[PDB]
DNA sequence: CATGCGAGTCAGG
DNA sequence: GCCTGACTCGTATGA
């Protein structure tokens, strides 16, 4: 039975109500700059669909859109607010975020519509966007009697859900994490989104150009050791090459035929040149089509500028992720891919690129969770963790640690984040299981409270069938109770991970909300550009770098109280490379 | 030929 | 051992 509403040709003043399910559609993936097809209210007074070019142009509607004190509830407010900002329209008064508050009730559920969050409800008097929109190629906006069915029932059942999902956050005490936390955390995004990131295109154009020198010469010099040429960036016949005509080991397949991951081709390197050189082939190939090229694809012609898009409701640990471009993988740790952050530049002239990090998060929360005394006191002398970790599990003085223990300690230290496991950790120091154990083992006797919590968190998961964050994010692992080894085994680490990485996930949001209220205060021009996990990157005027370096690391250092200190690095430069 | 899928790969924290 | 996203190739359908 289709639902009544009110097609409206002019906005009324009971469309205007101080409370109401809100639907301001933007279809277009990527809502940058993107049009907003169709607008829908459901309040005390009704259900209506208003036309974007007239509610758009209506001043009352509008000054509507923009009062804080007339309340909406929407699905990803985020999109509609950016979609707005691009028209010079602000977005206020969302009080309650459907997308938000389906994800910290679950995460797994991968709600991405109005109607798979309802179904959670069995409310199913709505349409999943795909079945009218369409997908790909396929997709488009129907026609309006079609768009306005729909975008009135999501405004219906936004209407109808609000209180049953509010209700249920509040019994799993994520009430204030929705409200205090998640919605006013995407508002920030909704900023960083829209400012964007300058981008120096002519300096990435000239680095395009000296890579595909290097490629080119790289390619050669791989068909001549090949003999015959091929297509190197086909794992298939490279596999050809490399196992069959040059007759190198095969210590490593793939589910369909050779591997030629890198830590394959680092071991066969010993047996023959051509090795090394496809190695620095992927590098550099690496580069050039997903830091050259890619890149140059989604920078804005007018404002050359990226405008990313966070997704806030993805992650399964309440991390943040980024598309179009993703900004939170641009190359650092080798020196030829890092210079692609000196094509990321401020937006304005005579201002500077500030960057702060938290030091060793993850592991300051383990030990502030776990309460183990010896990490505690280790980050309370504000101790190199890694040698420390080493001079433990090996037995020796600081002054006995070596390059290759302090490197075996460091992974260890990267992996124990990750929930123990042999065969990873084995993996990743190239060594046999029964040794990894023993590492595992040597380092759980120098840090039992980790060990007690592993085993703790493993019980709690079970026991209540999910595990919580800091800030009380969630997660549920059902496969915690499986028969089967490495389904069970993967639910465990996900149960010992999660707090970890999640609670590391709940402070630095809690900062940046702290950090933009601060700077508000402060009148400062400064503004956040991007978030990557554990650190934090703002542009500003150079006359306020002095402030920031006082300001970033304290408002970040004093977002949460643990029971060992957090502590912050910081660097400023004229570019993102710079910022070191 | 057209768009779209998985597989394999590798970039980050 | 955890958490992500983008690009290539080669196959899928489909023209
Ligand atoms: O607006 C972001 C928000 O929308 C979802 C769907 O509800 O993702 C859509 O938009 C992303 C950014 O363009 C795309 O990567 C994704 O494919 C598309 O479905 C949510 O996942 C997200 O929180
Ligand atoms: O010149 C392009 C032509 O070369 C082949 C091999 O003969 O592939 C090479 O060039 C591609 C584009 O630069 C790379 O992706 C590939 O790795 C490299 O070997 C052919 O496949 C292609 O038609
Ligand atoms: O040997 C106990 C030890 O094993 C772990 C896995 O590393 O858990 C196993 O044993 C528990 C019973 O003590 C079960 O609840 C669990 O399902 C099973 O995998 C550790 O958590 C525990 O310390
Ligand atoms: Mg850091």
């Amino acid at each position: 039975k289709k639902m009544a509403f009110t097609l409206a040709d002019r906005v009324t003043e009971e469309m205007l109500a101080d409370k109401a399910a809100l639907v301001v559609e933007v279809v277009e993936e990527n809502y940058h700059d993107a049009p907003i097809v169709g607008i829908a209210v459901v309040n005390e007074h009704g259900r209506f669909f208003l036309r974007p070019e007239t509610a758009l142009a209506d001043p009352q509607f509008v000054a509507w859109l923009g009062d804080e004190t007339k309340k909406k509830s929407m699905f990803d407010s985020k999109r509609a607010a950016v979609a707005l900002k691009w028209k010079g329209i602000e977005l206020c008064g969302v009080s309650f975020d459907l997308l938000l508050a389906a994800y910290l009730l679950d995460p797994a559920q991968g709600v991405d519509d109005v109607a798979a969050a309802a179904k959670m409800k069995q409310y199913e008097a709505v349409r999943p966007d795909e079945a009218v929109y369409g997908k790909g190629a396929k997709r488009a906006v129907p026609d309006e009697p079609v768009l306005a069915e729909h975008l009135v029932r999501k405004a219906a059942a936004i209407w109808e859900l609000e209180r049953p999902f509010l209700d249920e956050l509040r019994r799993n005490e994520q009430d204030r994490l929705l409200v205090e936390l998640e919605q006013p955390l995407s508002s920030i995004l909704a900023e960083m989104e829209f400012a964007g990131v300058k981008v120096d295109t002519k300096r990435l154009e000239q680095m395009g150009k000296e890579l595909a020198e290097q490629l080119g010469t790289v390619e050669q010099r791989i068909y001549e050791l090949a003999g015959q040429e091929f297509n190197i960036n086909s794992p298939k016949q490279l596999g050809v090459i490399l196992f069959e005509k040059l007759q190198l080991p095969v210590l490593k397949k793939t589910k369909t035929g050779y591997s030629t991951s890198a830590d394959v081709l680092e071991k066969l390197a010993p047996y023959h040149e051509i090795v090394e050189n496809i190695l620095h082939y992927r590098q550099l190939g690496k580069l050039q089509s997903t830091y050259i090229e890619g890149l140059l694809k989604v920078v804005r012609p007018d404002t050359k500028k990226v405008h990313t898009i966070f997704n806030q409701a993805l992650t399964q640990t309440g991390r943040l992720s980024s598309t179009e471009p993703n900004l939170q993988n641009i190359p650092i740790r080798l020196e030829e891919g890092r210079k692609i952050r000196q094509a990321f530049v401020p937006s304005e002239s005579d201002w500077l690129i500030f960057a702060a990090d938290y030091s060793q998060i993850e592991l300051r929360v383990l030990a502030h969770i776990a309460e183990d005394d010896n990490l505690m006191e280790a980050f309370r002398r504000d101790l190199d963790i890694h040698t420390k970790t080493a001079m433990d599990i090996f037995q020796v003085s600081e002054d006995e640690v070596t390059p290759n223990m302090r490197r075996q300690a460091k992974a260890v230290n990267f992996g124990i984040v990750y929930g123990i496991s042999d065969y990873g950790l084995a993996q990743n120091l190239n060594i046999s299981r029964k040794e990894a154990a023993e590492f595992i083992e040597r380092y759980f006797e120098s840090f039992p409270g980790v060990k007690r919590y592993m085993e703790n968190i493993v019980q709690e998961a079970k026991q209540k069938g999910y595990v919580t964050t800091l800030l009380h994010r969630r997660r549920y692992l059902p496969d915690i109770t499986s028969r089967n080894f490495n389904v069970r085994s993967f639910a465990e680490r996900m149960a010992m991970n999660t707090p970890i990485q999640g609670s590391a996930a709940d402070i630095i949001k809690k900062a940046m909300i702290d950090l933009n209220a601060r700077l508000k205060e402060e009148r400062l021009q400064a503004h956040l550009l991007l978030q990557v996990h554990d650190e934090l990157i703002l542009e500003a005027p150079k006359e306020e770098m002095e402030r920031l370096c006082r300001l970033v690391p304290e408002v970040m250092e004093q977002a949460v109280t643990l029971r060992v200190p957090l502590k912050v690095d910081y660097h400023y430069g004229s570019t993102w490379y710079d910022a070191k």
